[PDB]
DNA sequence: AGGTAAACGT
DNA sequence: AACGGTATTACCT
């Protein structure tokens, strides 16, 4: 019953500290804002996204980049707030992923319909470090499968406040998000935010 | 030699 | 609509 060798969830784990995250949410995108961004194949992405701390995950016409500029703004990324790197290392902890050190906190909007298709986590060097993705808002059914594409899925409903933490032996697994049901959340009131913490430099 | 990118039909 | 083809290649370093 624990979600893969080295992955859990912590249902409802951020649900005390969502009103700040997503107070500091709209602080981030008030610098960085939201953008949907574009495949290198030049498809744009149904999730829109920004970043905060010293590293912000982007397409480029080249391929995917960890950069410590705003391509959109030309200014640095805003700095990750405090709650979220609180937040991040207190469910590392619970995790068992004690030491995790995120430079990076990559934004997810999903409005009705959008979707991430099945990928791996790999843009960063250090795959000795933990992910970490906290779930704020409507509810998606994410997937979780294996080292294998076609390697069976989990499918798991993550609600507003649930983290999920993958790393060690299940740190490559392919993962993603269904297309979002329409529906209300008190708090984001017709989407879902996803954090994601990694660690993307040295 | 390796790494990268990937988001339509059944 | 869950599953899997496609990158079975064309480019970089
Ligand atoms: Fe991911």
């Amino acid at each position: 019953e624990p979600l893969a060798a080295g992955a859990v969830i912590l249902r409802r784990f951020a649900f005390n500290a969502a009103e700040q995250l997503i107070r500091d949410i709209n602080d981030v995108a008030s610098q960085s804002p939201f953008r949907q961004m574009v495949t290198p194949g030049g498809y744009t992405m149904s999730v829109a996204m920004t970043n905060c701390g010293h590293l912000g995950w982007t397409t480029h016409r080249q391929g995917y980049l960890y950069s410590p500029i705003d391509p959109q703004t030309n200014k640095p990324w805003p700095a990750m707030p405090q709650s979220f790197h609180n937040l991040c290392q207190r469910a590392a902890t619970a995790a068992g992923y004690p030491d995790f050190q995120p430079d990076a906190c990559l934004i997810n909007r999903y409005a009705p319909g959008a979707k991430l298709c099945l990928h791996q986590d790999k843009d960063e060097p250090d795959l000795r470090a933990p992910i970490v993705s906290v779930s704020l808002g409507l509810p998606a059914i994410f997937q979780f499968g294996g080292l294998k594409r076609n390697d069976p899925l989990k499918r798991l409903l993550l609600e507003h406040g649930d983290v999920v933490v993958w790393g060690g032996e299940s740190r490559l697994f392919y993962h993603g998000i269904q297309p979002l049901k329409a529906g209300f959340h008190p708090l984001t009131i017709d989407c879902r935010y996803n954090l994601t913490f990694r660690q993307a430099g040295k």
